[PDB]
Formats: C-alpha cells, sequence, structure tokens
C-alpha cells in the first residue's frame, strides 16, 4: 500500500484492533493520538440538536471532553443542523460503515483543539450555515457562531490533527480550510474529487504568524474533476508527497506570501489546453525578483501529458522531519500504486 496503510493494514485486523490505526501516522500530524487510550464511542442515532446534544448522537460524542474514539453503528447519512465543533482528543473512524457528512447542512469544524483524528467519512454537499447558538464543547457551552462557509473540514488555531483517507467532495467553498497557526497536521490517504476550491492552508495575506504553519500532504488521489488548489499554501511550510493527480482545472500547486512548498514524488497529468499545462501558480508577486526568492522544489516528480512544474530556489535534499516523522517518499512513477486505496476504507 504506502508506508501509513502498511503500518496498521499488515499483521493487524482493524476491526478487532481499531486503535492501533494511531500509531501509524508520519509527517508533521504523526504525533496526532486522537482518541486513543479513551473509551469506544458508538454514533447509534442520527439525530442532532446543536445546543442540548443527547447521548447516542455525533455531536454528543464529538463535544465531551474526555478522550473518544467514536465510530458508527450502521451506515448514515447524518445532517447536521448547525456546524459540528469537534472537542480535543477525539477521533472519528468510519471503517465499518458507510458515514456520510453535509448533505446539504455544514460539516466539520476544529477550533483551538489538539489531537483530532477524522477517518474514513465520506462529506459532501456541505454547505453555508446560519447564524445561531451552537454547543461549541460540553466544557465551553452554548455560545453563537457566525454564518460559516461550507467547508467539509475546517481548522482554526488546531495542532496535532490527520485527516486521513476520506472521501471529499462537492462541498459550496472548500474541501479543508487550514488557518489562524494551525500546525502539525497529515492529510493524507484522501480522495478529493468533483470540486473547485480544494484546499486552503493558510487563509489570508495578513496572518503571517502563519509562518510557523507545517503540513504534510500525502498520498491523496487529487481528481478527477477536482478544480485547483491542491494545495494553495500562504506563508508556512508544505511537503506534498506520492500524491496522484488528475486533470486539475486552472492549477494543482500555488500560494502566496511565500510559503515553502516541497513537491516530492507526485505524478502529475496535465488537460490538454495549453494554458493549464503547468502544475504551479505563484500568486501576488512583487516582481520576478522577489518570487524568484520562494522556495518551491520538485523532487523525483513524475510528469504526464505535457505537465511541467516551475521550481524555484536551489536544489537540495528534503530535511525537515525528525525521527517521529520521518518516512520513504518513492518516485512519482510509484504515485498511482501509492494512492490506489485513497478515499474511505471498505
Amino acid at each position: 500500500d504506502n508506508p501509513i496503510d502498511s503500518c496498521w493494514r499488515g499483521d493487524s485486523n482493524w476491526d478487532q484492533n481499531r486503535m492501533k490505526l494511531a500509531d501509524c501516522a508520519v509527517g508533521f500530524g504523526s504525533s496526532t493520538m486522537g482518541g486513543k487510550g479513551g473509551d469506544f464511542y458508538t454514533v447509534t442515532s442520527t439525530d442532532d440538536n446543536p445546543v442540548n446534544p443527547t447521548p447516542g448522537t455525533l455531536r454528543y460524542g464529538a463535544t465531551r471532553e474526555k478522550a473518544l474514539w467514536i465510530i458508527f453503528s450502521q451506515n448514515m447519512n447524518i445532517k447536521l443542523k448547525m456546524p459540528l465543533y469537534v472537542a480535543g482528543h477525539k477521533t472519528i473512524d468510519g471503517r465499518g460503515a458507510d458515514v456520510h457528512l453535509g448533505n446539504g447542512g455544514p460539516c466539520l469544524f476544529m477550533r483551538k483543539v489538539s489531537h483530532v483524528i477524522l477517518h474514513s467519512l465520506h462529506i459532501h454537499g456541505c454547505n453555508t450555515s446560519v447564524l445561531g447558538d451552537v454547543l461549541v464543547s460540553e466544557s465551553i457551552g452554548v455560545e453563537p457562531v457566525h454564518a460559516q462557509d461550507g467547508d467539509a473540514i475546517t481548522m482554526r488555531n488546531v495542532t496535532n490533527a490527520w485527516i486521513d483517507h476520506n472521501s471529499l467532495s462537492d462541498c459550496s467553498d472548500g474541501l479543508i480550510d487550514v488557518t489562524l497557526g494551525s500546525t502539525g497536521i497529515t492529510i493524507s490517504n484522501n480522495h478529493f474529487f468533483n470540486h473547485h476550491k480544494v484546499m486552503l492552508l493558510g487563509h489570508d495575506d495578513t496572518y503571517d504568524d502563519d509562518k510557523s504553519m507545517k503540513v504534510t500532504v500525502a498520498f491523496n488521489q487529487f481528481g478527477p474533476n477536482a478544480g485547483q488548489r491542491m494545495p494553495r499554501a500562504r506563508y508556512g511550510l508544505v511537503h506534498v508527497a506520492n500524491n496522484n493527480y488528475d486533470p486539475w482545472n486552472i492549477y494543482a500547486i500555488g500560494g502566496s506570501s511565500n510559503p515553502t512548498i516541497l513537491s516530492e514524488g507526485n505524478s502529475f497529468t496535465a488537460p490538454s489546453e495549453s494554458y493549464k499545462k503547468e502544475v504551479t501558480k505563484r500568486i501576488g508577486c512583487e516582481s520576478p525578483s522577489a518570487c524568484a526568492n520562494w522556495v518551491w522544489r520538485s523532487t523525483r516528480d513524475a510528469f504526464i501529458n505535457g505537465a511541467y512544474f516551475v521550481s524555484s530556489g536551489k536544489t537540495e535534499e528534503t530535511n525537515i522531519y525528525n525521527s517521529n516523522e520521518a518516512f520513504k517518499v518513492e518516485n512519482g512513477n510509484a504515485a498511482p500504486q501509492l494512492t490506489k486505496n485513497a478515499g474511505v476504507v471498505t
């Protein structure tokens, strides 16, 4: 499979050992524990009461202060009534069921929390929410939440989070939004498809405190019919490794305000159009001379149908991970094989 999946699918049956998953994260979110150590929590109901969630529902388990490993008793299409804020030390684990979130309602939000694993969920059709009260968490209580974008997954001031093996498509705004000082995150093994604006890492050209953001994007399937922002980064550092890209609509990888982008072992298949062959897109350059300072590297990438990556900065060996984070990246010709199981586990 790949270095992540090999760790919990090689000599383990996940159904009888679900928390082994938490030992297998790589990249900057490798310290993510999720609800490891906590109790298992089973979702038995599809209901949602935003201000007073009841036992058995997704929002009740997701808002508890204690560590919980959330699983689902049956296939479920869940339509939330308000943004779901997920507390820290939580895993939402869709293995063993067909779980679909969104469906015209708002989706998943994390704000000022750590140690969250989101795994093997389908999220699609997320929509703009309405201003209103919400139980942010058991400990925080009910608070007004402004109207939010229809993003599938939103992280604000989050550290140590792992988004893995989800199937993410067709939302009104973004699929993954990472902002405001978030860092220590791995986004891996996901399938992103049928969606224009995929992934935003750093939200404004104003917020330079995102300079400390570190994010790993690995073993994802981007497409078909994914438009752009895969990722779009600002200010911080993103390692984009062993992902597989179908033809994009505008560009594949881009950014503004001097992000560091380390592209390694990706496979890029360009659309037919001449003006869409370039994988990269720099936004907001002050001058070619200035934009030439940004360190955007392409290492052992593979290019199909005329795709190309415009590099900037000098060549160097990837040296960004400690021993708890490091993992092997293969040549881009291997990316289709390494991503064959992207998306939910079955």
